[PDB]
Formats: structure tokens, C-alpha cells, sequence
């Protein structure tokens, strides 16, 4: 059973500043056979379903802005936004697709400090 | 706690024929306030992370082929592929994003009968 835990639960930074959200999996999601991390990051904008941002722990999905980047390996991971944009207000989720059933973290609410 | 159950676990149809996969949530994922179903369908092609196909139970994501369509409401849902294409070989997952932590079904493997 893999449980995903995020930290913090919510945070706020001024526009243009960096934001950092962490995620921890109960078990390792690094597959030894291919040395890849089965971890993903989702962005859930207000009233919208979560959409894929990063997969394989650090591979950015197409169309996704350059300011988003994932890092980490094993059990500790980090989603970083280099420079916060207004449209980034959302709840960010981390997911392990290492073993079924695929599980999500409980989300970290990102807001901008006005 | 919401558990997603899929049926069958794997199936195969000849190219060009219809394929049907079912999903059932342990609790209702229909939100009374807006009358929307917080259900999604993901396609996981061989060695790739699951990608979003359908959300809001029947809304197709952009770029997704017209042959894919989701239906159902409440607890019973269905993913239908009108005419099976060769590139559709994959494991299909249904997800509830009604309540955290968002959960996935265990997947239904789709293959083509040669
Ligand atoms: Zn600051
Ligand atoms: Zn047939």
C-alpha cells in the first residue's frame, strides 16, 4: 500500500517568486530495473480536474510552462515553480503510479500573497 | 474512503470493433451542488505513465481521438471505444477525484485479437 504525503498543506508567495512543495511516498517508487521514478505531479485549478504537469519525477508534460520542474528520487520529491504566475493558483498533487492502485497525496494549495 | 473497481480485468476485440470497460466507485462521485461526476479515465500505453482521456465522466480531453467516450453517473461508469485502433493497446484506469485522496481503479488491460 503506498501512501503519498505532501508538505506544506498550503503556502503563498508574491508573484514572480519561487514556490516549493514537497511529497513523500510511503515506499520507494524508484524501479531498479530501469532506474526511473514512477512519480507524477498534477495541477488542479479552481473547479477543474487535476491535469498532468510532471511525470518520471522530472519530465515536463508538453504544453506545460518552463517554470515548473520536479525533482527527487526514491521516496522524497519536490515540485518547484521558479517564478510564480497569477494563473498558478491551484491545489498541487503528487501521485505514485508505481503500484496499483495508483494513489495521490492530499494536495497543497498554492496562492499568491497580494 | 472511495474504492474504484473495474471490469473486466482484460479484454480483446478485433481491430475496428467496439470495446467496453466498466468502473464502479464505492461511494457516489456525483456532486449534488453542480450535478457533475468527478470521474476520469486514463490510458496507460506500454511503458508510459497514464494520460488523461475523459473527465467529468464524459468530457473528452483535447487531442484525444473521437472514438473514446465516457458515460454513466453516480457510481456506475463506462468507457467505450467505438472502433478499436492498433495504438489503443494499453491499461485503462478510472479515477475518482471527488474526495482526497484521489483513487484509481486497478486497471483493465486492452489488447487486440489478431
Ligand atoms: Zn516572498
Ligand atoms: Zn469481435
Amino acid at each position: 500500500d503506498i501512501v503519498m504525503t505532501q508538505s506544506p498543506d498550503s503556502l503563498a508567495v508574491s508573484l514572480g517568486e519561487r514556490a516549493t512543495i514537497n511529497c513523500k511516498s510511503s515506499q520507494s517508487v524508484l524501479y531498479s530495473s530501469n532506474s526511473k521514478n514512477y512519480l507524477a505531479w498534477y495541477q488542479e485549478k479552481p473547479g477543474q480536474p487535476p491535469k498532468l504537469l510532471i511525470y518520471w519525477a522530472s519530465t515536463r508534460e508538453s504544453g506545460v510552462p518552463d517554470r515548473f520542474s520536479g525533482s527527487g528520487s526514491g521516496t522524497d520529491f519536490t515540485l518547484t515553480i521558479s517564478s510564480l504566475q497569477a494563473e498558478d493558483v491551484a491545489v498541487y498533487y503528487c501521485q505514485q503510479y508505481y503500484s496499483t492502485p495508483y494513489s495521490f497525496g492530499q494536495g497543497t494549495k498554492l496562492e499568491i500573497k497580494r
